[PDB]
Formats: C-alpha cells, structure tokens, sequence
C-alpha cells in the first residue's frame, strides 16, 4: 500500500579509481532499507551499477548497459560500512564485462554482480 | 570525482496488486538519471525489483532475493511516464520466480527483469 | 570419478521455424541424463541456445553469443517429451533477446531462459 | 532445416577435484562445434556446469539447480585444449554459488560462468 523512496549514494567515498579497478565505500542508512529493515534489494544493485560504471569511465571509455545479473550472499544492516570493489573482467573491441562484489566491515561477502556493457567509444 | 545520490520511486501509483499480478507507473525525474541524461541502470533494476516484491507480498508470502537478472532495451527519458508490470512465473515449494517489463508512455519496450527468491514463508 | 558424454539433440522435430518464431521438439534420453537421473543442467541449456539460435537464423541474421541465462524449474525425466519454443523479444540494431521456454508432454513447464546476442550481420 | 547433435565431454581429464576446488581439461571435438565452426554456446555452458555440479560433490553435498548465468568471451576452435576452473564462490545453509572460468590453450579468458544451486543435503 504504501513504501518509501529508496536512495542509493546520499554518502560514499571513492577510495580508488584508476585503469578499471575501483573501490567506493558507503554507510548503509535508513533510505537503503525494505520492510524488513535490510538492505534493499535494488540498493545493494544500485551500488553496484554506478561502480562498474566508473570501472569504465577509469577506462577512458563510454558505455551503455546491456545486461546484467547479481547474487544475493547475506543481508546488509543499518549501520554497515560497505566495501564496493570493480573490475572490468574482459575488455573486448565493442563490449566490457564488470564484476563488481560488496563485502560488509567484518569482510564477510554481501552480495556479487557482473555486469555486461556496450562501449559507445572512447 | 563527483555524483548525485540515485533515488527510486519518489513518486509512483499502484495500479494494480492483486494474486501475483502487480502494475505500477511512476514519473522519471531528475534524481533517476545518470550522467549522460538516462535514466539509471540501477534506477531501472530498483523499479522492477521494488515491483518484485510487491508480487510476493500479493500472494501472501514472505520472500529474500538470491539471484536477480536485467536486459535493458530502450533508454528511460525525464518526464517518462514508467509502467511496471510483475508476474509470478513459477511458485515453487521454496522459491519463486518474478518477471517484470517496463514499457515508457508510447509503448515501447524500455527494460525487462527476471527474480529468483526464496520464500521465507506465508 | 567417472562420468559419461552429455548429448543434445540426438533426435528433434522442427514444428516451426519463421519470422522469430521457433517450436521444436524433442525426446530425453539416456544421454540426456545426470548421475541422479534427471535431466542434465547443460543438456537443458544446450536445448534452449540452440532454438535461439535458430530463431536468429529465422530472421536472416548472423548473431554471436554474448550473455545468456536460465532458470530451473522442474526436472525432465527419461522419456519426456520437450517442447522448446522460441522467441526474439526484442530486435536492436545490432543486438537481439530471445526468450526460450520449455514445457513437458504434460504441460508443466520445465525451465526458461534469455539469450543476449550481438548480431554479426545480415 | 538440418543440423548435428550437441556433444559434451566425449573426452576430459579431472586435473584437481578437492574440498570446493576443481579443474578439469577437454579437447574440442567435432561434436562440440555449431555451424560456424566456433565451440557451441550450449557446449561450454555444458562444459561449466558440468564442473559446476563436480565443486559440489566435493563438497560432499547434493545439489539442485536454480539459476544459471554465463558470458562468453572469445570464441572455442577445433582443436584447443580447454581448462575448466570451478570454486564454490559461497556456501550458504540452504544454497551454494560456483564460479566457473574456461581458458584456452594460450591462456585467453574464453567464458565465465555463475552457477545458483539449491543444497539437497549432505
């Protein structure tokens, strides 16, 4: 009947950012959170996206989105310090493959993503 | 260096959600779009997974994602009027699976979602 | 240890095969099979690659593989009829997505997945 | 109109099967290839889901599949030798995840592959 707005990035850090390898780090707050009071499922994908996007960007590179897919390991809470780690897996002429993994602040694996893009060129 | 925080359904209207069928539009707006003026890969995923859930709450169930998958087909725009449609395409003993479209105000396709959840109970 | 060949498509009938749309059947066998006498994982993918395929052949284009997924949802058993029905959902101009869904002889449906292809050419 | 079966495995080493870890190694065949004389899509994914399912027996458990994703990355040719690489990637009570990489005889990335698996049991 009735849910609230859920906003991904109202805090991060960009720790690294440099030849497709990144890492973000952000606080999980209440806007992250589903009914349950955990992690929103399109949160933790959210996440995610916007790191493979800078994985390419670090490239020189401009991409679009094709497909993509992520595994769900354990819940994140509110609170949590979430580690958001990318690589560009495979770069090929005309598309990228990201994989992108979230780990919580006692290291255990909160979820996994991989995501396949469209170079639009340089 | 610099983004904005990516927000999902600071406006929506549910159309329907009734037995496993779920309908719901919402208007992208500025805090939807990436940097090139389109509407968020991760926006997008949020919609469908949002609606996701909303299907299995319709069915009377509680549910936790495992495995979700997106194709993106045609670019969201500002000021689109976004309809999300849900299905249960299998309810199994200990799991379901959600399909979810989403077509823009001239009916074209824009995005469409797969999820596989497990089903913590009634 | 030990483990025998997995086969697909020792026998088939193409019932349709026009304008993106594909049906064709088949009949599980020994070969089909996993050690616990199901179905194999690869053997039902490899059903479903296949029909796309043909889907985009039906078409007059030349597609390449690029990212694909399936979703189990009841195990086939020998002798089974399987009924593999194709479809391209969404025609870009140089990417196409087929959907492919299998139903037993009984009607219940067996697993579906979604191939993301690059097309190669006309 | 006409077109050969789909053949997997009709030659394989187990190089390493221990505790979660597996390699395996196989010659492409005849059997393995589709029209355009390239490894068929359904026979790598035949080939990682294979391995896929070994991860799991090492782990002394049974499995179910659930969900399924691949990306493929350079083509399979007649002739390579192909070394298949899987891990349990996370060990959940109720389900398991294995990632499953091929490469060629040069060391070139050829596919990769998640695979989503319900635990049996022991």
């Amino acid at each position: 009947f009735h849910f609230d707005a859920i906003s991904a990035f109202e805090n991060y850090e960009i720790e690294k950012m440099r030849d497709g390898h990144v890492v973000v780090t952000t606080k999980v707050v209440n806007s992250s959170l589903n009914y349950y009071g955990n992690a929103h499922g399109g949160y933790l994908f959210t996440l995610c996206d916007q790191i493979s996007g800078l994985v390419v960007i670090s490239l020189g590179l401009d991409g679009v989105a094709l497909q993509s897919s992520i595994n769900y390991l354990k819940a994140g809470k509110l609170d949590d310090v979430l580690t958001i780690k990318g690589e560009c897996v495979h770069q090929g002429r005309t598309t990228c493959v990201m994989d992108v993994d979230i780990t919580n602040q006692e290291g255990r694996n909160v979820c996994k993503a991989t995501f396949t893009m469209f170079v639009t060129g340089q």
